[PDB]
């Protein structure tokens, strides 16, 4: 790789990063948006208190302000259902290892409730919510809300740093390596300047994903994350091995790989910059297909991108990383679900099972009871789109047991059910080649129906090729598509994919069987489930 190759293409003009006059040629057409507007101008010179007043139909006449809500909004955590709910947006936040507080979800319900069919809320695949229904002339009123309950929505999609994920049982597991909550907590508050914006990193090549590793159970996913931080210690110290460039496309697939880089704990902002230091300096912004972190360290190689990273470390060092981390790679993940006790003696947590991630206001409302009568006020979100309410004192747990939303949210519901992870899907999603949410529940009810069984097999469903439900995680994965029936009339159907493991021994998911009528499902399902993870017919 030639020195002109490592030239900053980037720079800071008037408090925004941008790309250099020499390096715009053959850029795709986002990058063209982002030079014509930076984005981060919409919050932080309030750019949405104009944009809000305007008609959705005026909006849709020039360029300028179409990109606005298509594209730039993003940055502000805004996503327009142009296809399938036009003039309304969802809505997503930062939130930092997954934590909200009873008076946060209020909040959320309160925003949601307004719209009435056109609102709900999900949980996330990155332990995050997600509201529906928002009118464009609601959005600055709503910022102003989010900050006074203590949430940010910046930066959320786009090209930016995605929701840092870490530990669900942070700071209440008796097993636990570290608390992830600190450093979620500060790469949040990094990433999002403390609530107002941070454009130092929010012109990446494209996003970018995040997370910190606290769980012997590899609950974070650290294998298909852009950085990944895995506990060890190096010579006498805690801190981090760094892991580099894990993501998921419609293209490629690939897992994180050693940068062989170790910092000691109070590190772990600096060299979170550095690294996205480089990849916005350095990154492509061609083929928006080659634009993920990974691209970036295929063409200088992980010695030319560790160097990168070194160049823009304080002191301009960077160690090498530790032989051996703290994470023990004897592990059996562990259930979270149901009534576990805390690190805490007298306390608990409970882990309740969310279907396919999908609350209403109501439900909203009562998950907040519950946490305020029960538990601290605080309710965590995991990555199975699944809640845990901690802090219980455990005498409390008989009453618990009786709460009639127990029912619905349940802490023991089927086996399959607790393993069941779903993307948005049509029903919002305009990318979604096929209903998701719905589907799966249905299909998921029906097998567990004719079959018994005793492994925590995990099933993920996911509406196109982008892979949200991260298909290739699963022990058995649906993807999306168009396929046909007997009579050659045009079904939904899926793409059976089998393969995938977590934790420690990760392994990423093929494809079995393409263009299965999803009408045909239940019985495929039921067969593998018996020939392949020892399920009883019943
Ligand atoms: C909501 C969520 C799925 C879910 O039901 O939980 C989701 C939903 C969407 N994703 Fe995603 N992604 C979600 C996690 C993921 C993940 C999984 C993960 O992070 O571990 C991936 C695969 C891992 C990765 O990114 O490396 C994922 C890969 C994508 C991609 C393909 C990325 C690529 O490099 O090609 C897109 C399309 C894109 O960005 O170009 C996409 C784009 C989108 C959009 C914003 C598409 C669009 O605007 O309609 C979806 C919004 C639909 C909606 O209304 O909800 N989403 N998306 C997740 C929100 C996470 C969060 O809170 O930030
Ligand atoms: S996988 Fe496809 S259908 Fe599902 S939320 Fe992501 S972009 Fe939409
Ligand atoms: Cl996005
Ligand atoms: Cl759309
Ligand atoms: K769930």
């Amino acid at each position: 790789v030639a020195a002109e190759r490592l030239e900053p293409r980037v720079e800071e003009k008037d408090g925004y990063w941008i790309l250099k006059e020499q390096f715009r040629k053959g850029i795709n057409p986002q990058e063209k948006v982002k030079i014509e507007k930076e984005p981060m101008k919409l919050f932080m010179e309030n750019g949405i208190e104009e944009l809000a007043k305007i008609p959705i139909e005026e909006i849709d006449q020039s360029k300028l302000t179409k990109d606005d809500i298509d594209v730039r909004l993003k940055w502000l955590g805004l996503f327009h259902r142009r296809k399938n709910q036009y003039g309304r947006f969802m809505m997503r936040l930062k939130l930092p290892n997954g934590v909200t507080t009873s008076a946060q979800t209020r909040y959320l319900a309160s925003v949601i409730r307004k719209y009435g069919k056109e609102g709900c809320a999900d949980i996330t695949t990155r332990q995050n919510w997600q509201i529906r229904g928002v009118v464009l002339p609601d959005v600055p009123e709503i910022l102003k809300g989010l900050a006074e309950v203590g949430l940010t929505s910046l930066q959320s999609g786009g090209d930016n740093v995605r929701n840092p994920v870490g530990n669900p049982l942070a700071g209440i597991d008796p097993e636990e390596i570290v608390d992830t909550r600190p450093y979620t907590n500060l790469l949040s508050q990094f990433i999002t300047g403390n609530s107002r914006g941070n454009p130092a990193v929010s012109n990446l090549p494209r996003k970018w994903n995040p997370c910190v590793v606290g769980s012997h159970d590899l609950y974070e996913h650290p294998h298909i994350n852009d950085l990944a931080y895995m506990p060890a210690t190096k010579d006498g110290r805690f801190g981090f091995n760094l892991l580099v460039g894990g993501f998921f496309s419609a293209k490629r697939c690939d897992e994180a790989i050693p940068l062989d880089a170790w910092v000691p704990a109070d590190d772990v902002v600096p060299v979170c910059r550095a690294i996205l230091e480089a990849f916005r300096d350095l990154g492509f912004r061609g083929n928006r297909q080659k634009c993920r972190m990974m691209w970036l360290i295929d063409e200088l190689g992980v010695e030319g991108f560790r160097a990168e990273v070194e160049k823009r470390m304080p002191q301009q060092q960077l160690e090498r990383a530790s032989p051996e981390d703290l994470v023990q790679k004897q592990w059996e993940r562990r259930d979270y679900l149901g009534v576990h006790p805390q690190k805490q003696e007298g306390y608990s947590f409970i882990g309740l099972h969310i279907p396919v991630g999908r609350v209403q206001a109501d439900d909203m409302d009562e998950l907040a009871r519950l946490a305020d009568e029960y538990g601290s006020g605080e309710i965590r979100l995991t990555v199975e789109q699944n809640i845990i309410i901690p802090n219980i004192e455990t005498s409390k747990i008989e009453a618990l047991l009786k709460e009639p939303v127990l029912s619905t949210f349940s802490p023991d519901p089927p086996i399959l059910m607790k393993g069941l992870v779903a993307c948005t899907g049509n029903q919002f999603c305009g990318q979604a080649i096929i209903e998701t949410k719905a589907r799966s529940l249905k299909i998921t009810e029906e097998v567990q129906r004719q079959v018994s069984l005793t492994k925590p097999v995990r099933m993920h469903w996911t509406g196109c090729p982008n892979t949200c439900a991260q298909v290739q995680v699963a022990d058995i994965g649906f993807m999306g598509c168009l396929t046909r029936d007997k009579n050659g009339k045009t079904v939904e159907g899926a793409d059976v994919f089998l393969g995938g493991r977590i934790g420690s021994d990760s392994h990423l998911g093929e494809v079995y069987k393409k263009a299965v009528p999803c009408d045909d499902l239940v019985p495929l399902v039921v067969d593998l489930l018996v020939n392949n993870f020892g399920a009883v017919p019943r």
